[PDB]
């Protein structure tokens, strides 16, 4: 039981042990696809690659690939599109698999420049009149309005297919307070981005997955599918006991290499899925209680 355990595993000081027993125990597929010399320059990170079995395909005859994987939790009953911040040559093609795939809203946990260096592309615009057309996918993406907070901006984005004319509202949740290989303020402030998200509609089994993204995809990214799939799963049951942590990490890890990247961010999940069994189980009221300690406005 998660918070038996958390109590040992604390009082042990062996979150380092128990972390490094979780990347032991991983999975391990090929990424033949990723490795191809024609797709060095779609990846970010010569170390993060996306396994070929679980990877998002681009639906056309030229070249297909995207560093996205499909993270689909059989269990939950819920899937994800884990993703890297987008390059400046492949950002049409994140907005290709955005539309491809059907998904209402894109999740991102990182800010495009992080520690003085570019983590990410400015792949949406910034001002309503300022539209982003992308040659290559035939997509057009205009900004129709933002809701700014403290430490996270809930963007109105409108995606068109110029091919089609057909249009969508794409909800874009951006965290901008998550250091890279660092944890969220609190477990209070965490909960209250990701109920947002899932508030929205965004996550929801009527949409395609949801694309979460960070600068590699695997650290910021895993954390959040983690705390989300074990809140999902406790909320089916209506038993939070029903609930082993680690061995639904190591489920998502099956889909996507290096999911959480440090051992307090593991820990840090642990507490955001023991904070919000609270509200799973019935108390409701936390969740106000939560946008107020965020201190959001
Ligand atoms: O670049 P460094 O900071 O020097 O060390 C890193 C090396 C690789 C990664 C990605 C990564 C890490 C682990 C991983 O899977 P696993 O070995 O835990 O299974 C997959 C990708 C992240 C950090
Ligand atoms: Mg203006």
């Amino acid at each position: 039981e998660m918070e038996k355990e958390f109590e040992q595993i604390d009082k042990s000081g062996s979150w380092a042990a128990i972390y490094q027993d979780i990347r032991h125990e991983a999975s391990d597929f090929p990424c033949r696809v990723a490795k191809l010399p024609k797709n060095k320059n779609r990846n970010r990170y010569r170390d993060v690659s996306p396994f070929d079995h679980s990877r998002i395909k681009l639906h056309q005859e030229d070249n297909d690939y995207i560093n996205a994987s499909l993270i689909k939790m059989e269990e939950a009953q819920r899937s994800y599109i884990l993703t890297q911040g987008p390059l400046p040559n492949t950002c049409g093609h994140f907005w290709e698999m955005v539309w491809e795939q059907k998904s209402r809203g894109v999740v991102m946990l990182n800010r495009v420049m992080e520690k003085g260096s570019l983590k990410c592309a400015q792949y949406w615009p910034q001002k309503e009149e300022k539209e982003m057309i992308f040659e290559d996918t035939n997509l057009k993406l205009t900004l129709i309005s933002e809701d700014i907070k403290s430490y996270y901006t809930v963007r109105q984005l409108e995606l068109e297919n110029l091919t089609t004319q057909e249009t969508r509202e794409i909800l874009h949740f951006h965290y901008t307070t998550w250091p890279d290989f660092g944890v969220p303020e609190s477990p209070a402030s965490f909960l209250n981005f990701l109920f947002k998200v899932r508030e929205s509609g965004s996550l929801s089994p009527e949409h395609g997955p949801v694309v979460v993204h960070s600068s590699a995809g695997i650290g910021r990214s895993g954390t959040f599918c983690l705390a989300d799939t074990c809140l999902l799963l406790m909320d089916k049951r209506k038993d939070p006991s029903s609930v082993d942590i680690k061995k639904v990490l190591l489920e998502m890890r099956k889909f996507r290499m290096g999911l959480i990247q440090t051992a307090d961010q593991l820990r840090f999940s642990y507490l955001a899925v023991i904070e919000g069994a609270k509200f799973i189980m019935g108390d409701s009221s936390v969740q106000d209680q939560w946008k107020e300690l965020s201190h959001e406005d």
